[PDB]
């Protein structure tokens, strides 16, 4: 391996949801825009809108289930996010199980809890340092203010247009 990458960016340019709501954020979301440093757009196979689902336990950690249409099939993954330093942050449970995954951070930048959420996660995997940035939705649309936002904070974040997509609405899986 011989990767190069655009840094993730000093976390003072990443802004908390402030008094943050655990209980409000959880269900379904609708990813409807997706920047990072490790996410190309791809326009002869565009990539194609997922969900990710977020239920808290009794413990206050949320149980976290991704759902993507691939191979004619619905592939689930899941996950344990774990409270960080403060409301509204999370590090991944049991990171152990993951081979060559020593950090994980998730900060909530924004939500109204209703309609849409603004959501960084950056990750060190085999010494790698990944970041990626998720626009959801409570719905597969969003007005083009929200979608217009997302750029500009991607780009704060030094990421340039080709590496910010706007997944493709689907029906398959999930609805
Ligand atoms: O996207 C969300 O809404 C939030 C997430 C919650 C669930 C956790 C799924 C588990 C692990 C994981 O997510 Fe992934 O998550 C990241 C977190 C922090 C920084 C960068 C990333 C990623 N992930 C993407 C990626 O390409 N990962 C690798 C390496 C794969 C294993 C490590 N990654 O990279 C890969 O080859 O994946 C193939 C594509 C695929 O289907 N994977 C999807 C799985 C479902 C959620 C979307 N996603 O985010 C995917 O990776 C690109 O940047």
């Amino acid at each position: 391996s011989t990767s190069d990458l655009i840094p993730a960016p000093p976390l003072s340019k990443v802004p908390l949801q402030q008094n943050f709501q655990d209980n409000q954020f959880q269900g379904k979301w609708y990813v409807v825009g997706l920047a990072g440093n490790a996410i190309l757009r791809e326009d002869k196979d565009p990539q194609k809108m997922y969900a990710t689902i977020y239920e808290l336990k009794e413990d206050k950690s949320y149980n976290v289930t991704s759902v993507l249409f691939r191979k004619k099939k619905c592939d689930y993954w899941i996950r344990t996010f774990v409270p960080g330093s403060q409301p509204g942050e999370f590090t991944l449970g049991n990171i152990k199980s993951y081979p060559g995954l020593t950090s994980y951070l998730v900060r909530v930048v924004s939500t109204n809890y209703n309609q849409h959420a603004m959501v960084f996660f950056k990750k060190v995997s085999q010494n790698r340092e990944y970041f990626k940035i998720t626009l959801y939705g409570r719905t597969k649309e969003l007005t083009s203010e929200l979608k217009e936002n997302f750029i500009r904070f991607s780009k704060s974040l030094g990421l340039p247009e080709n590496h910010i997509v706007f997944p493709v609405p689907i029906d398959q899986c999930i609805d």
